[PDB]
């Protein structure tokens, strides 16, 4: 049964005017910016940008790549499913 989200999940995530995304749910550095509550700190794979988003735009990885793991003609998104692929937990600093 599925737990709430943490650092290190596997995500495609949604943001308005963008296709379903790779991403993770990201840990917050000691002495970092937090985020507001009921967010999350979302990397996105490819663009390496972090927006905060809530439960309802997190879609499990696995379960959900056989719809939204395709290639798309946005900016960074192929890089995007390269890593979330092949390197997800790596340093993209």
């Amino acid at each position: 049964m599925p737990h709430a989200f943490k650092p290190g999940d596997l995500v495609f995530a949604k943001m308005k005017g963008y296709p379903h995304w790779p991403a993770r749910i990201d840990d917050i550095a000691d002495g970092a910016v937090k985020p507001p509550p009921n967010k999350y700190p979302i990397f996105f794979f490819g663009t390496h940008e972090t927006a905060f988003l809530g439960p309802k735009d997190l879609f499990p990885y696995d379960k959900s790549k056989d719809k939204y793991g395709k290639p798309n003609k946005r900016k960074g998104f192929n890089e995007g499913l390269w890593e979330i692929q092949n390197n997800p937990h790596a340093s993209y600093s």
